């Protein structure tokens, strides 16, 4: 019914992005003067769209993509050729910032080389440039159901990504496994590589149909993993979905996770750990990831059991200095793979990088900062990706309001359950009796955007 000028709009549009703190257009219309009623005033004048998220605007984190000029790969560099070899980048559908490529080696007498090669993100991006300075600003590539806001430029990701060209640089770390899944050698070298992309599923049907690498690279996984959960490394894989919005609208499909997902998981745990060892024999410091025994033990792989087991994990820490991770049942990790879109792993290919022929690393000093600066810009660039897939998650909710969930109730406090339903990865507060385990299908009651808040019945 109200009718804003065009200077009212920006006023109140700015008090929901969080941008100003009081509004005249709200007071007058006896409305609060927050972000949240701002927000659903535009929603009802028809200024905005269900379609608009101010979350990652509210916690300022960056949502330009970054214009810096990227330089190109050394064509001199030395670097060891592995095109012959076959490589897959194995991914999620339809996310295109190939950041890594599996293969294998037959070695013989039963040992094998398993080649994790990785974006040489750290040949284009030094520490302290332009470029290092904005992705420590950011922390992380941000990936909002609409859009993704890399921690780096578009080009870099272009002649950086892994099989985005019939060859490419990359950075390796390959590992000698016996059949027992003992490693002999671990080695981290400069490479180029031809490697061909597939989606986990197609992955999937090629380990189905007995084909190599990847009847091998399930093997060398089975057997990682079998060491590690000997040494106390426990399970936390709830459902996962993938949400995804445009002009036809938000929608939530759950995220298939055949097999060959879970190996190229433990592969890409086997180059961290792999790289913790050898960045520990050559004095190199890295974010060592840590992290303590949990607050509790937790047995099962129900859901009830993996839920608990989340919410008793103990924190993370990073640090210069080598230190078990008893999560996942190693002595000493750090994750190498992903430096095109976590900060942390970009500076482990900078001080790899550095020690790989060169100058010196940065020190545990520069270390410590460089953590501690970054992790609070992931921290906010996380929750903005958390609140955009919540809020996207609220509209496909919406838009089947008779629609039934199946739910299971995960936790419990008092007379009120707190279920979740799979399909959408999405959980909330219910009052019933149905124990930590029960199933019951939930039928969703008003969605409200701005508040971003649920009531559900049990139907």
């Amino acid at each position: 019914q109200p009718e804003l000028t065009p200077a009212q709009r920006t006023e109140v549009e700015l008090l929901a992005r969080g941008r100003a703190d009081k509004s005249r257009v709200l007071r007058d219309l006896k409305l609060p003067e927050t972000p949240e009623a701002a927000h659903a005033l535009l929603l009802r004048l028809g200024v905005w769209d269900e379609a608009r998220t101010p979350y990652a605007d509210r916690l300022r984190a960056a949502l330009n993509a970054v214009e810096l000029p990227v330089p190109d790969f050394d064509p001199a560099e030395e670097r060891l050729d592995l095109t012959h070899l076959p490589t897959f980048a194995i991914d999620d559908e339809g996310n295109q910032d190939p950041d890594d490529a599996v293969g294998v080696e037959d070695l013989g007498g039963g040992l094998t080389r398993l080649w994790v090669h990785v974006a040489d993100v750290a040949a284009l991006v030094a520490p302290d440039s332009p470029l290092d300075l904005e992705a420590r600003a950011r922390g992380a590539t941000l990936y909002l159901p609409d859009r993704t806001i890399g921690m780096l430029p578009d080009e870099l990701v272009a002649k950086a990504g892994l099989g985005l060209h019939e060859v490419s640089p990359a950075l390796s770390i390959c590992l000698d496994l016996d059949p027992d899944g003992n490693a002999e050698a671990v080695d981290v070298l400069l490479t180029r590589v031809k490697v061909q992309r597939l989606a986990y599923q197609e992955a999937q049907a090629r380990l189905e149909a007995g084909e190599e690498p990847f009847v091998t690279l399930a093997r060398l996984a089975r057997a990682s993993r079998r060491l590690r959960e000997g040494e106390g490394a426990l399970s936390i894989d709830l459902p996962e979905v993938r949400v995804k919005a445009d002009e036809t609208g938000a929608s939530v499909f759950p995220l298939p996770k055949p097999e060959m997902r879970t190996v190229v998981q433990e592969c890409m745990t086997l180059a961290g750990w792999g790289t913790a060892i050898f960045a520990d024999d050559n004095e190199i410091p890295l974010p060592f990831a840590t992290q303590d025994y949990p607050t509790r033990e937790v047995a099962g792989d129900t859901l009830p059991a993996m839920w608990a087991r989340r919410k008793t994990l103990a924190r993370t820490r990073f640090q210069p200095s080598p230190g078990p991770h008893h999560g996942m049942g190693l002595d000493l990790y750090a994750q190498a793979t992903s430096p095109m879109r976590r900060y942390l792993d970009l500076v482990v290919h900078q001080q790899l990088r550095a020690f790989l022929a060169g100058r010196d690393p940065l020190s545990s000093k520069v270390m410590a900062a460089h953590i501690a600066e970054s992790q609070m810009n992931a921290d906010a660039t996380r929750q903005a990706e958390r609140l955009s897939r919540r809020h996207h998650t609220l509209r496909f909710i919406a838009a089947q309001p008779e629609r039934v969930w199946d739910a299971v109730v995960v936790d419990r406090r008092g007379a009120q359950a707190t279920l979740l339903i799979p399909d959408l990865a999405f959980d909330v507060q219910v009052n019933t009796p149905a124990a930590p385990g029960t199933a019951l299908q939930v039928q969703f009651a008003d969605i409200d955007l701005p508040q971003m808040r649920v009531r559900a019945r049990s139907v």
